[PDB]
Parts: structure tokens; C-alpha cells; sequence
């Protein structure tokens, strides 16, 4: 299938070169996985999602997504428009209050009730959670985002926005989850962009188009945007067949685009995460 005038990064994760603006992408869309977006929260009521998304957890006075953080991050996970998974579940954990905010302690709770509430869902081609968010070193919030992941659930989290080793860093630091970087449109690493050897694949993460609270849309930066292509590439990738929650992040690395972006550190992956759809 192919999505034409599509969001540059959409456009990116389906090709071989940067400046084309066409997405292309198998139709199974991720039929049949879930995307756990922690964050937030989810405007479900978006056209964009299509009746697709829910709220499942809230830690606050409400489930709302009243920052538009959450939303846009779920946008670029499973909208018809601006996602990479354009047929997946999107499940919303609201770990951050409205201002963007949460205390560690409630995050790792969000962690632990992904691992367990995935049970009471149906995602038969799999499990991903995507994790926007992070602030400094916790051993404790690591093992939480390891925990999630050995129990059978794909954890995509950003590297962080510091321009600075994401190894002092959670969860980015977590060697055993997927610790996503951010590039822009001329395949520069984003400007903003934590690095470092524990950086496991980079995503489209400068000027990224998605959803926004209110049923609207607007373009923001971050490794918080760069995460959800990769959370939705995994639930696309694990919907065909070709890998799983275990090995998704492993999978996205060997297929990447290698050795095509710029300013990547000495000792920081060179690999910009693609598809690998052949139309």
C-alpha cells in the first residue's frame, strides 16, 4: 500500500533515501498487535484513530489527555493519517499528568500494570509498549521497563532530549529495551538527541506531524516522536511475521539503513530504522 503526501518520517521509514514523501507499508497494517502508549494519555475520540484506541489506566482525576503529548505520540504509533501502524490497538496508560509531569514511582506502576494487563487483551500477532518520557539514572525504573520487556512486551523508549550519553538516563539506559534516538528530514541526527552506546536504532524525531488534542494536529520534536515510529514499526513488523516482542528490537537493528545519518557520536549506532516493505 502506499499513502501519498504522507509526514516526512513515515515517508523515511519505508525508504532507502531521504526526500521522498510517499509511505509504504504491507496493508496488514498491524492488524492483530496492541500498542501500549504510556504517557499522557489518548484522545480517543480523534477521527484519526478510528474508534482504534482506548484509555485503560489513568493514575490522575481523569483519563484525558489534557497536554496533547500522549496523543500526538499515539498518532505516529496507529493514526490512519500519521501512523506507522495504521490498523493497530492503541491502549493508553496515563502515567504523566496534564503538564507532562509524573513521579517515577507512579511510571514504573504503568510499567508493571502493561505487563499484566497485555492478559487481558486481544493482540494475538503481539505486544508493544511505546514510552515517551524519562528523566535521570533510577536502577529502579530500568528494571521496571526490563520487566515489562521479559515479560513478552516490545518497550520502545526515547533516548532523551539532552544532547548527552543517554547512559545517565531512564529508562533509556536499560541495555535490555529499545533505546530509540531521533534523526530530522536530511537524515542529521536531531539537533536535540541523546546518544551513546546504549541507543539501539534511531527514528524520524524533527518537525513530526501527528495528532492533537481538541481533534487536531500539529508538528513537534523529540526522541518522544522518534519512539513511536519505532513502537509502531515493531507492531508492524511483528503483525508480518518477521519477529517478535523478544527479538523485535534485534530485527529492526539488522534491517536498518546503516552508516546513512550525520553528527552520530563515535560509539552511537549508525542505523535509522526502516521497513523493509518491497511493493
Amino acid at each position: 500500500a502506499a499513502q501519498t503526501n504522507a509526514p516526512w518520517g513515515l515517508a523515511r521509514i519505508s525508504s532507502t533515501s531521504p526526500g521522498t514523501s510517499t509511505y509504504y507499508y504491507d496493508e496488514s497494517a498491524g492488524q492483530g498487535s496492541c500498542v501500549y502508549v504510556i504517557d499522557t494519555g489518548i484522545e480517543a475520540s480523534h477521527p484519526e484513530f478510528e474508534g482504534r484506541a482506548q484509555m485503560v489506566k489513568t493514575y490522575y482525576y481523569s483519563s484525558r489527555d489534557g497536554n496533547g503529548h500522549g496523543t500526538h505520540c499515539a498518532g505516529t504509533v496507529g493514526s490512519r493519517t500519521y501512523g506507522v501502524a495504521k490498523k493497530t490497538q492503541l491502549f493508553g496508560v496515563k502515567v504523566l499528568d496534564d503538564n507532562g509531569s509524573g513521579q517515577y514511582s507512579t511510571i514504573i506502576a504503568g510499567m508493571d500494570f502493561v505487563a499484566s494487563d497485555k492478559n487481558n487483551r486481544n493482540c494475538p500477532k503481539g505486544v508493544v509498549a511505546s514510552l515517551s518520557l524519562g528523566g535521570g539514572y533510577s536502577s529502579s525504573v530500568n528494571s521496571a521497563a526490563a520487566r515489562l520487556q521479559s515479560s513478552g512486551v516490545m518497550v520502545a523508549v526515547a533516548a532523551g532530549n539532552n544532547n548527552a550519553d543517554a547512559r545517565n538516563y531512564s529508562p533509556a539506559s536499560e541495555p535490555s529495551v529499545c533505546t530509540v534516538g531521533a534523526s530530522d528530514r536530511y537524515d542529521r541526527r536531531s539537533s536535540f538527541s541523546n546518544y551513546g552506546s546504549v541507543l539501539d536504532i534511531f527514528g524520524p524525531g524533527t518537525d513530526i506531524l501527528s495528532t492533537w488534542i481538541g481533534g487536531s494536529t500539529r508538528s513537534i520534536s523529540g526522541t518522544s516522536m522518534a519512539t513511536p515510529h519505532v513502537a509502531g514499526l515493531a507492531a508492524y513488523l511483528m503483525t508480518l511475521g518477521k519477529t517478535t516482542a523478544a527479538s523485535a528490537c534485534r530485527y529492526i537493528a539488522d534491517t536498518a539503513n546503516k552508516g546513512d545519518l550525520s553528527n552520530i557520536p563515535f560509539g552511537t549506532v549508525n542505523l535509522l530504522a526502516y521497513n523493509n516493505y518491497q511493493a
